[PDB]
């Protein structure tokens, strides 16, 4: 049985967190697959490197250790939704973030509580590549449990995330996240009139989830 411990993010975790996020997203992420070609592994690591110091300073993020091997198997990256760094993104990931803001912005700024320390934004999650399905499932349950604990302990009102894969969408639902938007990703229109995810099947959704704590 997999037994785990959540440790707050520290400055020396940078490369381990990057390796997990890159391995967890590059050529796997459900939105970026439609921007091919031109999704580079360094596009993800460039973003994390720009935000790394503030990410650690805000003290809302954590890694998950396997306490039997003392190695990191997962990580949850969080910010206050109203107090997030903005990075100029020179990569094609900028369209993903603009799409996510298209989903989140209207809901966040007009329907969720105003002020800082209200909305805990679950920004990225990931698990190590070598985890088998039992370990992956267990680590995701452990990270969801721990995001809730951080939210309560840090006195946030709730947890806000856009879930873009079927697994994270279904996990959100069994953890009783409320659906605020279920958007068909192939209908999103970029500023140049194109549809960057237009080739995606009609069934691929971006679901904006919210859970009060
Ligand atoms: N949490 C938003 C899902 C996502 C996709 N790509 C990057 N992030
Ligand atoms: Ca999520």
């Amino acid at each position: 049985m997999l037994k785990m411990e959540a440790v707050p993010l520290r400055l020396e975790h940078r490369q381990e967190v990057i390796d997990i996020i890159v391995a967890s997203f590059y050529n796997k992420a459900d939105l970026e697959q439609w921007l091919k070609p031109g999704v580079l592994r360094t596009d993800y690591s460039d973003i994390l490197n720009d935000i790394w110091n503030v990410l650690v300073e805000r003290d809302l993020s954590f890694v998950v250790y396997d306490t039997n091997t003392d190695r990191i198997i997962g990580t949850a990256l969080n910010f206050d939704a109203r107090n997030e760094p903005e990075v100029d993104i020179k990569s094609k990931l900028l369209i993903v973030f603009e799409f996510l803001e298209f989903c989140e912005g209207p809901i966040r700024d007009n329907y969720l509580p105003k002020g800082l320390n209200q909305i805990l934004h679950s920004f990225m999650m990931g698990t190590a590549e070598k985890l088998n399905p039992r370990e992956n499932i267990a680590c995701m349950h452990f990270m969801e449990h721990e995001v809730l604990r951080v939210a309560r302990e840090k006195q946030f009102a709730g947890i806000f995330t856009t879930n873009t894969s079927p697994l994270t969408q279904q996990l959100a639902d069994v953890y009783h996240y409320k659906t605020l938007l279920n958007f068909q990703v192939n209908e999103y229109v970029h500023s140049d009139g194109s549809r960057p995810f237009g080739d995606a099947p009609d069934e691929q959704r971006a679901i904006v989830h919210w859970k009060e704590v």
